[PDB]
Formats: structure tokens, sequence, C-alpha cells
């Protein structure tokens, strides 16, 4: 029970003989590979993830992508500006954790992102900005700061900025998930969007944005989330809310000073999307989490507010639009130096659809 | 195919003989009844209810529940100053159909209804009033004009008019599938309500009112909705906006003119509760409903405009708050002559639950 | 809470004036009743079935069945001689509880039973005989000592008897549940069944009986079971093998010496149909089992062995294919002298579905 | 539409100057990687594997695991005497396809390989053999020609051979999926197993490999198939019934002359584990199974007869025990030359769930 690989009796060690190293050598040329050379690294004790833990500065974040403005235009092929954060060790490879892309993206001046549609899902997050519409299925959807927009998988979607000023925001993909397991196809829409104009409130969201209320048109339960913005009045509210029942004496708050929610699919009560779960967090100043260990991997960009995450025993301050990524079951937690709200996405929905998923919290 | 109970040859027709008589005498004595002379009354060829098509006008049941306010004090034992629409084909039971109860409920100035709970799941719904609050498991819940309220099987309530003047309501319950199916059970709690405040809005509408957000601390399902309250405001914009989408040709109406909802429990996209269904429909002007046949009963309440109803043929004119009950598989429509508001409810869940629901509408 | 409706305080008594009878009087003209006079009997503390427990002796049962086959004739009309369980408690009702038929059925030398559909769900139990096949939706059927033959709602069945000797067996059906919810539908179908061919086994059970095996053209689920056989053979080995297990000192029995199965659904492994639920019991010799209070009605059918049954602490000895009801919440308990072996249905399926069922445990 | 990554207008190729190489440094420098160099490569038209289609010779992986068990012992720290299948286009893993571990293990004489549980879903299927015992949660499960043997994520295992004569059999897990997901966990057991009994049938299958019958000890869900072992015995039987319902014109079979049938958890009804479908199918002489795309990997060992495999057009001949692999969307068909029987398992189960499943197939 306590035994790891590195203490454990190794076994199977056979003798060092010309007719072993012969069976080594028609093994590789069988493609063969044996477990007993590699058990403890394919199985481990728990997880060890080659993602590290990693923070990127939203002003480091900001100055490249606004240089990205500068010297490459948008347009087909390459499709969107869009730099994604790299974890430092995976390989090269343009994923913040195996599971999940999360990237900058910069729409310039009245420019257009043309249409196109992959089974990759993916949502948009604004930290900040206004003046971009992002038209799925042909519905314009106007994208505002602090509201998440949701581009299910194999829904057609471009991106346009109706403005003379640039907008910044952030992506989620299961980009790296599909590559690794081959589950990706794409297909290119029209070069432009489909419909300029730019309603306030998009047709999703007039239709599927009244608490417990379902069209009749609509009894069909759908695998990803209709609502297609979740606009910052909301998710403010419910965070308010939640705090004003905490001090009510009320059950709401997930933990003490600790306001939550999980943004969901309203045909289902489940995630917006099968392989990425995205919730909002609101801090009273001066609250530290208890340390958590979770499986899979979990991505945060501070909304605003100041503060530091705890990864690995490690504390790295935080500021407005900051990211940070907490690979497989990596300890972590956050502690609010000021009221800390932040946006959170995951492969939760994953782990859990696979009975994967657990879970060690410090104190229980 | 073709052949009913009337037209199919009788080929069980014993000799009548002082042996077939001993015989027949010897199964009452024994408690045994036979099939052959019984089949068709119970397996009919389609559904043919004992309750009949029925309406209620508002302006009647007013009268009675005033002057009802005036005789009848409210209080323990008797429990709710209620009276329950008893259909005329039921016997003498207070049962508008086989598996609900619906009755106007009147509470006069300063009055209270005491606390109290029962297995029979139930629902508040105002056509006009204020001033009454309904306090759901020490939660204050206000009621007003065009709100439905729940009140699901074993959550303590009890009723408290705060003003000086008088309000009704309508009551849906599952009493009647209860008392024949042998669910009941009931339990007296304090004798006054147990928190007199009258907030705005409830503590389970300030968790769950915000579209598309679960909190943390909720992410359990429940058997029925935790949204108290689902106010007049919400459902009045989810159905203009269905009008307003269908006038920009977008697809929202269930039909042509014919904006709904259901109302839901939003931990799982489905029913308030396990037995009960909630509807609000809109009509156009001028819109006449698909005549439709039902397995199971509905019944509606007029919220606003003027139309009509047609049962088995039979048009009847409505005017607002007047109540009607659809037995199972009677051909029901309505026809708007006004813009024509109705709230309604039904025993649907319980068909679809157990597969026996079926559906015909004219021109499908 | 220790309350119930002998004790409570009645504090709705209004004066008895002429003004008072005249606003009952006119509750009638309007087909209103009050709730305040009704309440206990409405909504009891706890249930409190119109039916009451009541045993018919199989010997009984036989007797006036075989009477029957000789002075009735079966065919089209009348459809089948069979002789429903009527409950002393359930008003002239041919009704064993308010949602089960339980009727003795027998089908004499050579005849047949014309074939028919209806959404009523159905199953057949035999305690004793050989000779009949049930042709179910073209599918011969046949029908043995110990086997449970289902008919799902809508399915076309007829019955015949190859051979030259009588058989009898019991059949179970949702007809009171149907009957007094208005979900029956019938069809008349052949005269003659449509295959008189007499197999061993279906071809439902040649692609479903393998344990563990699903057929690739079966790979939708199902609302009902689409064996249309459980034979005696793997009830009795399960039953065997549990009470092995128990002797081996492994988890299987459900209670000390109580071995029992429940009937599923293999596409969900859910109950075998919407509304039924069938299970088989094989006691040990001096097993008791501990007494049970459960929401919705029960049947059993002895099987084999002696014993007793108790139902509200009243012992009644039992005998091979006697037949006992047990209603809602009547304290039940089971007493083996012999090994006791009993077939088991129930309406546990509704209560299930509609979150109505509650179980007291005696010593839990 | 039918524009893809190589005929797409590339227009966002930035001017080659210092500016933009002093960018892409940056990039470097941040752990930032562009978008719009990459989008092809990361989002495909259709899935295009690092996997290959592959075929492994059995009588090539019996000489290696024969030589194997002469040189090299088994036991602790290595754990397994197994060889896994390495396809030639993932990098030098021992992953059959990026979800899946196909290997070959042999146990020699008298052999014990020691106790241990990892999340990692794991079976074992038996082309030939006899004489080895896996010892699951503590209930000895023999091993047998045909069998499928089931060891769920997070039980304990330990595998020992009771005859003088060796055996081997092919493993199946989620070692892939679990390593690049970063979700296995590992615990060493006992070094010898806790049972050395070697009974007929072990208890799982005592108390569930009984058709349609369900313990009630047992009426909760399991994630997990709760059969230890799914014996050749009834998928045989089952195969030969479908094959006999088609000759008799009665539905059954898949395809023509394709009988099939999927291994499932009896207490859902659906796969067998989390991430692991097991299928097997057998094919009449003549039979060419229709051509078929499909998301997600699969892998095959003939377990009987000759026939072929075409795998992107290329056909290659095969023999009892012979292992292939089809990777993600590489078309696929079968051809039997006598009646060909094998044993299928995939990574269906995760694509399914996460609604990246798509199929085509030639002809539909
Ligand atoms: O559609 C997008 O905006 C997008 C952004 C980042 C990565 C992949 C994408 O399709
Ligand atoms: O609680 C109520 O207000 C009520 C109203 C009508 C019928 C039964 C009831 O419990
Ligand atoms: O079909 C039958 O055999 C039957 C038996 C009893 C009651 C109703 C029925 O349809
Ligand atoms: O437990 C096994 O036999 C096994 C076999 C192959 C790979 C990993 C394993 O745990
Ligand atoms: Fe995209
Ligand atoms: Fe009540
Ligand atoms: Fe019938
Ligand atoms: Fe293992």
């Amino acid at each position: 029970e306590k035994l790891d690989h590195e203490s454990v009796t190794q076994a199977m060690q056979p003798k060092d003989t010309p007719e072993l190293r012969a069976l080594y050598k028609s093994f590789e040329e069988e493609s063969i590979i044996p477990l007993w050379t590699q058990l403890g690294d394919l199985m481990p004790i728990h997880p060890k993830s080659k993602a590290v833990p990693h923070v990127w500065k939203w002003s480091t974040l900001l100055r490249l992508a606004r240089k990205s403005g500068e010297l490459v235009p948008v347009g087909r092929g390459g499709e969107r500006r869009a730099l994604g954060l790299a974890n430092p060790g995976l390989g090269g490879n343009a994923y913040i954790s195996p599971t999940m892309w999360a990237g900058i993206q910069y729409l310039g001046p009245r420019e257009t992102a043309p249409e196109h549609r992959h089974s990759q899902n993916a949502f948009r997050f604004v930290v900040e900005g206004e003046g971009v519409w992002t038209v799925v299925n042909g519905d314009p959807v106007r994208m505002s700061r602090g509201d998440l927009l949701l581009t299910p998988g194999w829904c057609f979607h471009g991106h346009m900025n109706d403005t003379d000023q640039p907008m910044a925001w952030i992506d989620g993909l299961d980009i790296p998930f599909s590559q690794q397991m081959d589950v990706g196809f794409f297909e290119f829409g029209s070069d432009r969007v489909t419909d300029y104009a730019t309603p306030n409130f998009s047709r999703g969201e007039r239709l599927w944005c009244h608490p417990g209320l379902r069209p009749l048109s609509g009894l069909q339960n759908t695998v990803a989330s209709p609502i297609g913005a979740y606009r910052w009045e909301f998710t403010d509210r419910a965070l308010t809310e939640q705090l004003l029942l905490e001090d009510e004496g009320q059950p709401a708050t997930v933990a003490p000073g600790h306001a939550a929610i999980r943004y969901v699919n309203p045909t289902t009560g489940g995630d917006v999307m099968p392989t990425l779960r995205c919730e909002f967090h609101r801090l009273r100043a001066g609250t530290e989490t208890a340390t958590r260990n979770e499986v899979g991997s979990t991505v945060f960009q501070v909304f605003e507010g100041a503060g530091a995450v705890v990864m690995n025993g490690e504390t790295t301050k935080l500021e407005k639009g900051d990211m940070f990524v907490v690979p497989s079951w990596v300890p972590w937690s956050l502690q609010a130096e000021t009221q800390f709200d932040l946006f959170r996405f995951s492969d939760a929905p994953i782990m859990e659809a696979l009975s994967f998923m657990r879970t060690k919290i410090e104190g229980q």
C-alpha cells in the first residue's frame, strides 16, 4: 500500500546475456514493447503530468497580441489571430494542458474573421473590451466585458469588429484532446460573416435566457447549451446574492466567503459542452481556499481584484487578466487580497463522464 | 382493427342454466369477478373518462370564495379556505379530473393559514391580486399577479396575508391521484408561519433565478424544482420574445401565432414536479389551435384577453379567470379573439413517465 | 408532529346559519366542494387504502376456473376465460388492488384465445401445468411451470392449448390503474393465433437470453423487456446460487436465509414493464422476514413449500398456489415452515417513478 | 465546403521583416504559439491519426512471448510478463492506438503474477489455452479459450497458473488514454494472490450470469460490469442463434451473414467499462462487410477461421490469433473465407460519451 515505483522490489530483471539482447532486438523489429521495462512510467502511483503549473501575465499577452495586430493580417487559411498558451512541459505543442487550448485572440478595427466549423468545442471569455460580434450559426452574438460566449462543436462561427477600436478576448477549446484522440473534423464556411447586424442580444438568449422557462419549440434536450451568451449582468448578480445570503446566515456559498457558479446547459442542468466545464468564482477579501488535488486540468483567468494562487506550495501574485493552469492532481489554492473574481474552465466533464474523477480537499 | 366493443361478436355467452347461475353466485361469495362479462368497460378502444369537459366562471368562483371568507374562519383542522372544482362525472369526489385537484383559495385581511406538509405535490397560480406570502420550508415567497409558486411534496408550507385587503389564487395538486393510489402522508407544522418577513424575492429565487447559472453549492439534481416562484416578468418577457422572433421570421413559437413556455426544474430541464406539468400559452388575436387529442387530463386558467375553447366540438366563450378541464383524449382547441393568455397544468408527467402518452393533432 | 386528524383542533367550523346552508347549497349547484369539510379524508397522515389485505386459496380458484371451463366457452368479445381477484374493499371493481388486476385464467384442451392488443401491460405466471403457447407479436412462447411470460402494452397476443389437457395460470395487469387514469386503448387482432408452431424457445429468448450479451441489431433501449419468457431453470439456479454463496459466507442473499431476484429489462437493468415489478423469493425453512411497510400494493403467489403471511399482525397459513395482496403501507412479513418459494408482483415502478416510494423496515 | 488545408487561400502570411522575426522570437520566450502557423495540423478536415493500420501475426507474438517466458522471470516491480503492441506511428510509445494498450501476456507453469490495482480499466481475452485463474477483488476467475475476463479500474487483480503447462492471452487497457490524460493511480497489493482456490465459476458469475435476473442485493447500478467472465459457451450460443434466426427469415444478424454481439454491463445495458467496448463477430463464409469509417480506434483478434481485413484499400490475409488495429476514420472491412470469428475492442465509449462519434458506411 505504501510502496511506490522507487521503493518496490524489481523482480523482473533478466540476466543480461546475448540471448536476452537478441530477444530485445527482435521486440524492436516486431513493434513490440515489454511492460516490465516500462511499468512505473505507464502506470504511476498518482497522476504526474508532463504539463507544469504556469502563469502568464495579461500585460505580456496584450503586448504580444497588439504587436500581432500590427504585423499579421487576419483571414482565411490561418483563420484567427489567436495566440495559444503553450505549456513548457508539453514538448512544443500549442497545448496549455493535455486536454485544452487557452489562447488570447485579437481583432482590430473593422476586421472580419471568416466563418468555419469544427468538431472541437469552443468558448470565448472577455476580461475587457467591446465592439466584436461573433456570429454563431447565423445568429449575431455581442461580445462584452465579463461575458462567456459559447461555440459548441460543429456550429458555424465567424467574428467581426463593428467599431474603430481593437478588441481582445480569450478562447478555450478541446483542441489538444481532439488532436491526440483523433476526433477532429473541420469545414470552411463563408469568407465574411453571414450577418453583419449588431443586435444587443442574440436569438438564442431571447429564447433561452428566462430563468426556469423553456420554449415548447425546444423540448428536445441538447448535447451542448443553446445559450450563446452568458452575460456579465447575471453572473455578477448571482455571485452578489450568494454573498448576501451568506451575510443573512443562509446556505448559498460553496465555502466561507467563496461564492461560485457553474455555467450550465439549460436543457439538462449539466455542463455547457461535453468536454469543457466553465465556472466563475468570487472570493471575499482575505478568503483562502482549502487546498485541492483534482484529476484533470483547469485554467483560470483573473477577471478582477488582486490575489495569489498557490500551486505545489508556490505562491504567485496575480493581477487582472492573468492566466494560470493547474495540471492534473497538482495541489492548488487561491488567496484573495481584495475581493477576487476569476473565470474558470476545465476538462472535468471528460474525467467525470469516464469515472476517472478524484478530489482531495485539505481538512476533509 | 375497425371492430369495437359494440360491433364485435360476443362468443363467450354461456347457456343460462341453474349451474351457470350457481357458478356466478359462487364467484360473488369468493370475491371473484369474470373478465368476460366486463371486458369492454375495463379495456376500452380509446380512453373514455368518467370526467366530463367542464368550465367554471371566475365571476362565480369569486362570489363563492368571497362569501366563504365572510362565513368560514380559516385555521387548523380544515387548514385552508379552498374550494375544489368537482367534476360532474366523478361521483361527488372533489376531483377536477381523475388525477388533479384544482381549486380557488381565499385569504382575507391579516389572516394566517397554518403550516403543514404532505406527500401531495402542489403549486399556486395568481390571475389577480397581491398581499399574500407563502412560506415554504421557512422561505417567505411573495405571491403576485401572474406568478406561479411551487410547493413540492413534503415541503412545509403556510400562507399569510400581510395587508388589509383579501387575496384569491388557484391551487393545483395531485390529490386525486394520491388518494386513489394510496401515496398520501401528512404532517401538521406550526400553527402560525415560521417567518413573517415579507421580502420581494425568496432565497430560492436568489440562488436559482439567474439564466444558465447554477450555484456550486447546488450540484445535486432535485426531483422537483428548487425555484419557489416563477415571476410574471419572465413569463411575459419569454412570450413576447417568441412573438417578436416570429415577426422577424425566426423559429420560436410552437405553432403560428402561438407562443408558449413550460415551467421547468432548472437542475434537470424537466417538469416542475413529478406528477404535474405547468405551461403558459399566449395566442395572437385570431389564432385557432389545431385540434388535439392527448392522453391524460389538463386544466387551463384564462389569465388575460378573450377567446373560446372547443371541447368535443362544443364552443364555450371564455373570459379572464375562467377555468376549464379537458379529460383524457377529449378533442380540444383554443380560439383567440383578442391576444389570449392562459395558464396550463396537467398530469402529463405521469403519462410520459409510464409510457402511456399518445397525441393526435389535426392536420398531422 | 404527533397530531393526527382525530386529535387536531378543528378551527374551521362555521356557525350553522341559514346563510351558511345557502352557501353550501350553492357549492353543490356550482360543482364546488370545500376542502375544510374533507381534509382528513383527502390527505391522510399515512396511506389508508380502501383495499384490504386478503388471501385467495388456490384450491378454490382452481375449482371455479375448472367449472368455468365446463360452462363458459372462450372466444371473441369476452376474449379470455379469466377470473379477476376482486378486493372486498374496492366497491365491486374487479381490482385486486387500486393499481393491479390479478386473475386466474383457464384454457381447456385444444382451445384458442384470439389475438388482441391494449395499452395495458401484462404478464403471465405459471405455478403449474404445461401445454399452452402464447403468441406475442407473432412469436410463439411456450408456457411452463415456474415461467414468467411478458406481454408489454401494445403487443399483439393470443394463446392456444396445443394438447388434450387443460392449463391454468395467473395474469397480472395494470388494468385498475389504466381504467382510473384513462390511458386504455384496445385493438382486436386475428380470431385465431397467427402462428400455431410450438417451438421450445421463442425468438425473443434466442436473441436475448444469453447472460451479459446484447445483439448488435438491438442497441436501442426498450421501455419494456424484449425477453418474452423468464424460464424456471434460470430463476431456480439464481436462487440456489444465492443460498450456496450464503453458505460459503459470501454476500448474495438480500437478508439471512432470504434469496431473491428481480426480473429485469436487459436493455436497461430496470423493471420488466413501466407499471409492473416482478420478483421471485426463496426463503430457507424457519426464515421470518423483518416486517415491512411499503408504499403501493404488492401481490404474491406461493409457488412451492409451506408457510404463512402476516399482514396487520394477522397470520394466515399458506399453501402452493395461494395468492395474497398487501395494500399500500400495510405491515407485512413472510414466515417459512419448509423452504418457501413465492412469485411477487407490484406497482412499485409507478411509485418510484413519481418519487412517492417510502419503506419502513422493522429493526431499521 | 470542398476546400481543404492544401487548397485554401493562406491570407495570414505576414511580411518577413526583422520586426516579425523579433515578434516570433518573443513568442518562444513567452511560451506562446500562434494559431495561424499551425491551423491545418491542429484542426484537420477529418481525422488523420499518427497511428497507422497494422497487423501482428499470432505466430510471431507466441514466439516472442515463449522466449520471454524462458528469459524473463515474472514478479513484483515489472508486475506482468506482458508485451504491448506498439503502433509504428506512435513515436516509440507502447500504444497500439492513441487510447489503448493491446498486448500478449504469458504465464508459465505454476507461476503467480502478484496483486495490484490501478485506475486503468482492463480486460483479458483468450484465443487459446487453459490453466490460469485471475483473482479479482478476492474472487478467483477461471480463464479459458474464448472467454472475456474483466478487470474494471481500481479492482485488485493477480493471476496464477494452476497447472504444469504455460498459458497466453491478450490484455486490453486504456493505458495510453490514461497516461496522456493524467488519470492514472496505482497501488501494489499482496505479493501472491489472496485465494489459490480454482472454482469452475466465479462468485460474480454465480450472482450475475442468469439471463434477465438481478439479485435484490444488487439493485444499485455500477459504472462497470460486475460480470467477471463472459464465457465462450454463451458467446458461441448467441452467435449461432443469430445465424439460425437469419436462416428462418427472422431479424437478428446485424447485416447479411454477419452475426455479432456486444458484451454488456447487466446493471445498465451499456458497455462493460467506461472507456472500452468489447464485441464478438461471426461472419458466414463468403461474407464481406460494407466498408466503415468510424471515429476512434478499434482492435480485433481473429479467434477462428480464415479471412482477410481491408484497411485503406489494402488486403491483409488473416489467421487464428492474428491482431490488427484500425485507427480513427480509416476505411475498414472484413472478408470471410471460412466462417470467421473475431473478438473486438475499441475506445468507442469515450467517443460516444463526448459526442465525437461519426460513422460512414459504404452504401448508406
Ligand atoms: O474560432 C476561433 O476563434 C478559434 C480560436 C482559437 C483556436 C481555434 C479557433 O477555431
Ligand atoms: O396548502 C394548501 O394551500 C392547499 C390548498 C388546496 C388543497 C390542499 C392544500 O394543502
Ligand atoms: O390477454 C389476456 O390473457 C388477459 C388476461 C386477463 C385480463 C386481460 C387480458 O388481456
Ligand atoms: O494486470 C495485468 O495483467 C496487466 C497487463 C498488461 C498491462 C497492464 C496490466 O496491469
Ligand atoms: Fe473556430
Ligand atoms: Fe398544503
Ligand atoms: Fe390481453
Ligand atoms: Fe493490472
